[PDB]
């Protein structure tokens, strides 16, 4: 179903990476951030939910929504409660860059626009449909 | 056509806004970046070009994308070369926010679900077609 994501953080050169997955159609989307936060968890979340129709969002840790502040966020946006594959390409691009988060964004393009239709163009062929 | 960008730096509150429009549709996306810079441009470039076609990007600014970072982004990405309304939905919603980044968010995600279709829905059916 179109407007179902799911949400989680993974850890990487002692840094944070949250990863969100478009469930329906295998795209990604993927920020470092500096601390694993309520606070950093709602500013992707308003981010994402501008972007997309973010309906439904679910998560492998639960605690992570728990904050009043996340709470605050899907209230505003309307939103109702991979790592191994992103770490591979990860891995081939990093020393083509400095930072951490050049090497997350080198990884997440290579996944989205890679013919498994790209999950690129499925997730919006998906979204389309259903409007 | 489907694959246009535009991307300008605004100005707000002794902070810089990059506004990067698909022309076709009116969709936009935004971040608050610490400095106007070839290294924020390029990044932001590669996390947009990551999650829409971006074939070509336009701008009002040209010496923007003389940095040999913008140059190499745009060669890595495949990628070849609305502040006065935005500026409007940040001030109705400045308030509510603490930081200028969550007020920008917030304001990108009013412009791109209000019903002119929306934006939003108008550049998925644009990408989709297209495919
Ligand atoms: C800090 C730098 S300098 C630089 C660069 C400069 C000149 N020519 C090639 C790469 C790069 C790039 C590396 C790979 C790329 C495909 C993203 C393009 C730009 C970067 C890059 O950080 C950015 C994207 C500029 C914040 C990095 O982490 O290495
Ligand atoms: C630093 C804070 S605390 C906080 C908040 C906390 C509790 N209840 C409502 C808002 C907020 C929120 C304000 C508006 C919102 C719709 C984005 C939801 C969360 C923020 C917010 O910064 C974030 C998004 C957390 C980095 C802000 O700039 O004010
Ligand atoms: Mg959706
Ligand atoms: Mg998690
Ligand atoms: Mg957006
Ligand atoms: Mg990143
Ligand atoms: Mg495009
Ligand atoms: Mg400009
Ligand atoms: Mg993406
Ligand atoms: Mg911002």
């Amino acid at each position: 179903s179109p407007g179902i994501w799911q949400l989680d953080c993974t850890h990487l050169e002692g840094k944070v990476i949250l990863v969100a997955v478009h469930v329906a159609s295998g795209y990604i989307e993927a920020e470092v951030i500096p601390a694993e936060t309520g606070q950093e968890t709602a500013y992707f979340l308003l981010k994402l939910a501008g972007r997309w129709p973010v309906k439904t969002v679910h998560t492998d840790n639960g605690s992570n929504f728990t904050s009043t502040t996340v709470k605050a966020a899907c209230w505003w946006a309307g939103i109702k409660q991979m790592n191994k594959e992103l770490k591979k390409i990860i891995g081939q691009v990093r020393d083509q860059a400095e930072h951490l988060k050049t090497a997350v964004q080198m990884a997440v393009f290579i996944h989205n626009k890679k013919r498994k239709y790209s999950a690129g163009e499925r997730i919006v062929d998906i979204i389309a449909t259903d409007i």
